[PDB]
């Protein structure tokens, strides 16, 4: 289901950034790795992505410095505080699930 898919891939690629910069390819791989193979993503996902959220400010890329240089990308500091907000505002939300379990 293209749209759930889509927000699945960009909540691991935040994931992954949120380990640590990284590059396309890496990220590809570590991806591919952690999900036991089941997850392959091309690169112009990746592509797509990436310029949406960093024309949005959420990350950002820097030239590594062998020969290189790799493009690297990192979560900037409004992601990351994107990401502890969410997390609450989502923990909170959570509660009230329980809670109208019990009612």
């Amino acid at each position: 289901p293209k749209e759930m898919l889509r927000a699945q891939t960009n909540v691991i690629l935040l994931n992954v950034l949120k380990q640590g910069d990284n590059y396309v390819y890496g990220i590809i791989k570590q991806v591919k790795e952690a999900s036991n193979g089941e997850m392959e993503l091309n690169e112009a996902t990746l592509y797509t992505i990436f310029d949406r959220l960093e024309q949005d400010g959420i990350i950002s890329s820097y030239w590594g410095d062998q020969g290189g240089r790799r493009k690297y990308y990192r979560l900037t500091e409004i992601g990351h505080e994107n990401c502890r907000l969410a997390f609450e505002s989502w923990s909170r939300v959570r509660k009230i699930i329980e809670n109208l379990e019990a009612n």
